[PDB]
């Protein structure tokens, strides 16, 4: 489809631009999420892909765009995300500075009662084996 084509491309564009924690890029990026939920999948897998192809800080920048979106638009992004959360996330973890790690950790720690719901944001599975591997990492108790 054409609109489908250009809104995509559009996403992916921005996305580009996304080298710093920029809240107008990460808030737009939110609001193309929201108004075109028939590109989903596309807007999704355009930030997994960013994720794992950009460099460490960046990595940090794109998962913030992902939080954004599945924060405050929620479905269907919270389900789609779900499903690679926990190899992106742990794969994202393991290649960036310790630094960046507390902010990983942090956004982790927030994804368990997400805008004070007491729900947590994505599906249980992927939650629990992230805080596994954490706890691994010397980077949650329970140690």
């Amino acid at each position: 489809d054409h609109d489908t084509e250009v809104i995509v491309k559009d996403f992916n564009s921005i996305l580009e631009e996304l080298t710093f924690n920029s809240r107008p890029i990460i808030t737009t990026l939110t609001k193309l999420a929201e108004e075109n939920i028939s590109c989903a999948q596309y807007f999704v897998d355009a930030i997994e892909s960013r994720i794992e192809k950009c460099m460490p800080k960046q990595k940090l920048y794109a998962f913030y765009a992902l939080d954004s979106i599945c924060k405050n638009v929620g479905s269907p992004y919270t389900i789609y995300f779900s499903r690679n959360l926990f190899n992106l996330y742990k794969r994202t973890y393991l290649l960036v500075d310790n630094t960046t790690r507390t902010k990983l950790i942090n956004m982790f720690k927030l994804w368990l009662n997400p805008n004070d719901t007491g729900l947590p944001l994505f599906e249980g599975s992927a939650l629990e084996k992230i805080e596994q591997f954490l706890i691994k990492a010397s980077a949650a108790a329970l140690e």
